[PDB]
């Protein structure tokens, strides 16, 4: 492994796991040759802009064009992989291949048709998301009854067999909430269901969680259907400031909405810091709905104590050093481990949560991409708070978070190490 200028390492070592093959026998004299290479090693999508570099004597097919530029990726530019990728199979298979999956599901008419009535819908859903919306909106979509249970209890199971019963023949769209707890349940609900003769319009949702406790065997007689919470800071508030009720916000004091704001920013940046582990948080923790819950009731209370039903306080009135402490040490420190990711808690809790974050001069986020800051909006009402949030940028840099900016790098080339770890 030589040390090639304007070439790491971990580059060169690339370039050796790559130099077994004609194409790139002489890659080390093409690349010292290319003056712009370092421009294109800077560039922000090398993908569309890689250099003339595989070397052959024939017009080469565009599929071969495109692996080269990824040979020539994996040997220089780890982090774009995933990307090309895309646009690899869009070389080969039409740029519309994916381009249904860049776009929302659309799950109607799919799950209308491409579902058998003897495969359940698999409602997958991963823990802080909830899928109940979808299924909610086809029913209204067809205007029909619908029987959303939840199944915890043996009544539970009474009441699920008899709807279960009542829908095989009427052909229903059943929803069975948190089905992940039942193992025992599910496994008699899939070895009956292998055996049972459905109606053609009735289908049951087993929305679950991500647990290894769910019978193979419904995953073999199953229609999957993964969601995610999408990525993003805005994502995250929107989705705050939706399951908040706008009575709660809206109480008096007018500072409480606020408050509130400040919480949902908190929630949102660490939950968002929770997916660039590790260099966010040593390892992955669960700040969930729950813990949000408890930080709401905390500050609904202590707010209610030091106001006593004032319709305004003072914003040195604050129980700021009560609020620090206890999201500290009790309510999102509770699962903190290590006394580094502690320190780490605490320190955001030092910046976000203090008297200094009523006025018009500080920043929500300092030196997102080193020049740009974020300021709060000084409405005071739910109403301005969601419509600032609403008219955020749409672009998202890890200095919003507070990672450096290649966080995302890192996170790509991560993912590009595992994508040639899964496909190997």
């Amino acid at each position: 492994t030589p040390r090639i200028q304007g070439l790491t390492v971990e580059q060169a070592e690339a370039v050796v796991r790559l130099s077994c093959l004609p194409a790139f026998k002489d890659l080390i004299a093409k690349v010292q040759a290319d003056e712009q290479f370092g421009i294109w090693l800077d560039s922000s999508s090398p993908e569309q802009t890689v250099p003339y570099l595989w070397s052959e004597e024939t017009p080469a097919t565009p599929i071969g064009q495109a692996i080269h530029r990824l040979l020539l990726i994996q040997a220089f530019r780890p982090d774009r992989l995933l990307a090309m990728a895309h646009m690899f199979v869009s070389t080969n298979l039409g740029e519309s291949f994916m381009s249904i999956m860049e776009q929302p599901l659309d799950l109607t008419h799919i799950v209308g048709t491409e579902v058998k009535p003897n495969t359940p819908v698999l409602m997958c859903s991963v823990p802080g998301y909830d899928a109940s919306g979808h299924v909610e909106d086809l029913a209204a979509e067809q205007n029909t009854q619908i029987t959303s249970i939840a199944i915890g209890s043996a009544e539970g199971f009474n009441q699920a067999d008899k709807a279960i019963n009542t829908a095989v023949k009427s052909g229903r769209w059943v929803m069975l909430k948190n089905v992940h707890l039942a193992p025992g349940w599910l496994m008699q609900l899939e070895k009956k269901l292998h055996s049972l003769q459905p109606h053609a319009c009735f289908r049951l949702f087993l929305t679950m969680e991500i647990n290894p406790k769910v019978p193979v065997n419904l995953l073999r007689a199953g229609r999957i259907f993964v969601f995610e919470p999408p990525p993003g800071v805005k994502a995250n508030m929107l989705r705050t400031f939706s399951s908040i009720p706008v009575s709660r916000i809206c109480k008096s004091p007018n500072e409480r909405a606020r408050l509130y704001f400040l919480l949902a920013w908190f929630h949102a940046i660490i939950q968002e810091r929770l997916r660039y582990a590790p260099l966010g948080w040593s390892k992955k923790y669960e700040f969930g709905e729950s813990d949000l819950r408890s930080a709401c009731d905390t500050v609904d209370t202590w707010l209610d104590d030091t106001a006593k039903g004032r319709q305004n306080i003072s914003p040195d009135k604050i129980p700021w050093s009560a609020l620090k402490t206890l999201m500290a040490q009790s309510i999102y420190g509770g699962r903190v481990d290590n006394e580094f990711d502690q320190r780490l808690l605490n320190t955001f809790l030092e910046r976000l949560f203090t008297t200094r974050s009523f006025d018009s001069e500080f920043k929500l986020a300092c030196k997102v991409d080193g020049h740009k800051d974020i300021q709060m909006p000084d409405g005071i009402r739910r109403e301005e708070f969601v419509q600032w949030v609403e008219l955020l940028p749409d672009t998202q840099t890890p200095s919003w978070l507070g990672l450096p900016n290649n966080a995302e790098r890192v996170l790509l080339t991560t993912q590009g190490v595992d994508m040639i770890s899964k496909m190997l």
